[PDB]
């Protein structure tokens, strides 16, 4: 099958389905939204989120939630990495500006794939 690449959905049509699990995962949080592939990683609540979720007695999001970006993303990155295992794909500096929509979603992947399975 095929046409050529690209007709009517491609781009948009895997971000939903991505942003669409982040946000169930990130879901229960009393003060965290989930609906962008940019912002929402600014402050590293998304990834936190997720971290913390998987390791709730190894994590602090609500830490790194306020405490900074920059510190939120190598922080978060680093013990989830200690903690899971996952090697870091992007910098801190091109996730918390969003300046890598490729990478942040391949990350996403990562984690996803390690909890659909487990």
């Amino acid at each position: 099958m095929g046409h050529h690449h690209h007709h009517h959905m491609g781009s948009a049509g895997t971000q939903e389905e991505l942003l669409r699990w982040c946000q169930e995962q990130t879901a229960g949080y009393p003060g965290v939204h989930v609906s962008d592939l940019s912002s929402s990683w600014a402050d590293g609540l998304a990834l936190c989120a997720l971290v913390y979720r998987l390791q709730p007695g190894l994590l602090e999001p609500s830490e790194l939630q306020g405490l900074g970006a920059l510190e939120a993303t190598a922080w978060a990155l680093k013990v989830a990495e200690n903690e899971l295992g996952i090697t870091p794909v992007v910098s801190a500096q091109a996730v918390v500006a969003g300046s890598d929509p490729l990478g942040l979603i391949a990350y996403l992947s990562h984690f996803h794939s390690a909890f659909k399975s487990m």
